[PDB]
């Protein structure tokens, strides 16, 4: 189709490897570009960790208010929110928000610990029908994004389906789903990524990711005004370990998708 020709041209122009999956929930139609190739998730994996904790809170009703101590040894490479609470506590809700809306890596590591390790995050994915997602490492090493390395990867198709289930479907309880949606809509790191290629009137909830090999990712739920929502996953990675981030590619891919509707 036209859209696949334009995405291929965008990829060729970029020098990297682009993966896209769009689900249009109006008719459950899908548009895929390298949809079944693995890509490093980087911080897009934070959505699964937060959702796993939300799932736990369906039974442990006060879990999100549980205080968690932030110690100096907990700080890793990128901790914009946790840094503000060193030698204090943050609740699991605050850690989830920080991981999602600021991409805080300490917060992610606390979520992973709450789940019993990366295997606990992966298990949640399996429990909701995602056979592809795998989380193998903690922060910051899950961002190494080494070509060919299957650790800490998923495919665009899988992540789009899972994001749909978590936000628009019923993989989570009603209060938990709403909380996740609220968190995603409040993301602060996404202005130059998918959002930049979409009409300013559309409501977007997204989670970005960035890593080595110039890996530049964004996953989003999109609520166009007067129109069924869309789920869009855009993954991008490059052949040079020290490549620069290319958020413009994700914006352009979103623009191409949006034009086709
Ligand atoms: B994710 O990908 O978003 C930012 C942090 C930086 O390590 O990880």
């Amino acid at each position: 189709s036209a859209v696949q020709q334009k995405l291929a041209a965008l990829e060729k122009s970029s020098g990297g490897r682009l993966g896209v999956a769009l689900i249009d929930t109006a008719d459950n139609t899908q548009v895929l570009y390298r949809g079944d190739e693995r890509f490093p998730m980087c911080s897009t994996s934070k959505v699964m960790a937060a959702a796993a904790v939300l799932k736990q809170s369906e039974t442990q009703k006060q879990l999100l208010n549980q205080p968690v101590e932030i110690k100096p040894a907990d700080l890793v490479n990128y901790n914009p929110i946790a840094e503000k609470h060193v030698n204090g506590t943050m609740t699991l809700a605050e850690l989830s928000a920080a991981a999602l809306q600021y991409s805080d890596n300490t917060a992610m590591n606390k979520l992973i610990a709450q789940l019993g390790g990366p295997g606990g995050v992966t298990a949640f994915a399996r429990a909701i029908g995602d056979e592809t997602f795998r989380l193998d490492r903690t922060e910051p090493t899950l961002n190494t994004a080494i070509p060919g390395d299957p650790r800490d990867t998923t495919t665009p198709r899988a992540m789009a389906q899972t994001l749909r289930q978590l936000t628009l479907g019923h993989a989570l309880g009603e209060t938990q789903r709403a909380q996740l949606v609220t968190w995603l809509k409040g993301n602060t790191t996404g202005a130059a990524s998918i959002r930049a290629g979409l009409p300013t009137s559309w409501t977007v909830g997204d989670k970005t990711g960035s890593g080595d090999y110039g890996t530049t990712n964004d996953i989003a739920v999109i609520w166009p005004q007067g129109r069924a929502p869309l789920v869009l996953v855009t993954y991008f990675t490059q052949p040079q370990q020290n490549a620069e981030s290319r958020r413009d590619v994700l914006a352009s891919a979103a623009r191409i998708i949006a034009e086709g509707l």
